[PDB]
């Protein structure tokens, strides 16, 4: 049952995999050839996955978030495997996925898209997110990074569970950033599956214009930028940002009111226009759903609420658990182990 394995050094790495897999090639992560599916595929080796307790909760939740997803527009994991042949063994874990044609930050960088285009991207991507919201699983970091396509023009959300951004990583001139709620920027309040509509609905101006629709050269100026197309919050909102500090900052601010947006995306189509008012709103609790956001007029073409499928639930009390390296290493392995590919 256990699979032959084969070992490379790649860029300095060892990796060790079974014979199925061919023609490793980086792209840590590496594009290869699924000899038993006939699929291009993505496998990524994850770096010290039990080093520290954080880094070992970490390998479980991404390994958790990717057995979890099934659905056409999420990446799922079509294989997971280590060299190890016991518990005492397992330092290892290799994660195997479809290989995307590009993602939308290489592809459509610098470039408007038609608008047949931008309805079937934005579709497919609320699509994904109706389903990863079904679950209570919060992107919490899309981009166009991580959109990936194919030649037939179908999305899939990347990167999930991966390791939270350091502050100098989100520090300036940065697309880390660009394309963050708000909230979640400034933390004015705990979050929720808002923050990615409003993701969404960056992407969607950018798909647009060509243009990056929040290009702010830091946080402050960035939220200057947010505020001058949606304007200066209102009573109802300043009571819900429960930092008194971030509260106290944006009533420093002069008073705005929310831009035409007919104005500001000249041409668009009147449908997407109304669903970027309807995704750019500051309140999080007054901004479109994905399960509302696909039954808009600006689909017809696309939706078909018989084939907009939600998720299994997923649980997620292990987040609040505080336990040991060996214990979070334990978890993983037992997730290794009964892993069962997809047809
Ligand atoms: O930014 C790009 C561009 C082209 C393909 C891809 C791509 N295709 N499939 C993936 N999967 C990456 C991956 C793993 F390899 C393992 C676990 C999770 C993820 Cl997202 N990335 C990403």
């Amino acid at each position: 049952e256990r699979p032959t394995f084969y070992r490379q050094e790649l860029n300095k790495t060892i990796w060790e995999v079974p014979e199925r897999y061919q023609n490793l090639s980086p792209v840590s992560v590496c594009a290869a050839f699924d000899t038993k599916t006939g699929l291009r595929v993505a496998v990524k080796k994850l770096s010290r996955p039990f080093q520290s307790i954080i880094h070992a909760k970490r390998t479980y939740r991404e390994l958790r978030l990717l057995k979890h997803m099934k659905h056409e527009n999420v990446i799922g994991l079509l294989d997971v495997f280590t060299p190890a042949r016991s518990l005492e063994e397992f330092n290892d874990v290799y994660l195997v996925t479809h290989l995307m044609g590009a993602d939308l930050n290489n592809i459509v960088k610098c470039q408007k898209l038609t608008d047949d285009h931008v309805q079937f991207l934005i579709y497919q991507i609320l699509r994904g997110l109706k389903y990863i919201h079904s679950a209570d699983i919060i992107h919490r970091d899309l981009k166009p990074s991580n959109l990936a396509v194919n030649e037939d023009c179908e999305l899939k959300i990347l990167d999930f569970g991966l390791a939270r951004h350091t502050d100098d990583e989100m520090t300036g001139y940065v697309a880390t950033r660009w394309y963050r709620a708000p909230e979640i920027m400034l933390n004015w309040m705990h979050y929720n599956q808002t923050v990615d509509i409003w993701s969404v609905g960056c992407i969607m101006a950018e798909l647009l214009t060509g243009r990056t629709l929040f290009p702010g050269t830091d946080h402050i100026d960035q939220l200057k930028l947010i505020l001058r197309l949606v304007g200066t919050p209102g009573a109802e909102l300043l009571k819900k940002i429960s930092s008194e500090s971030a509260r106290n900052y944006i009533q420093s601010l002069t008073q705005m009111p929310k831009m035409n947006f007919a104005n500001v995306f000249i041409g668009a189509n009147p449908l997407a226009v109304d669903l970027l008012e309807k995704m750019l709103v500051l309140d999080s609790d007054k901004r479109i759903t994905a399960a509302q956001a696909l039954a808009h007029a600006y689909f017809a073409q696309y939706h078909d609420p018989d084939d907009e499928p939600v998720a299994d639930p997923y649980d997620q009390s292990f987040e609040s658990r505080d336990l040991l390296i060996d214990e979070w290493k334990s978890l993983t392995y037992d997730e290794v182990i009964s892993f069962v590919p997809p047809p």
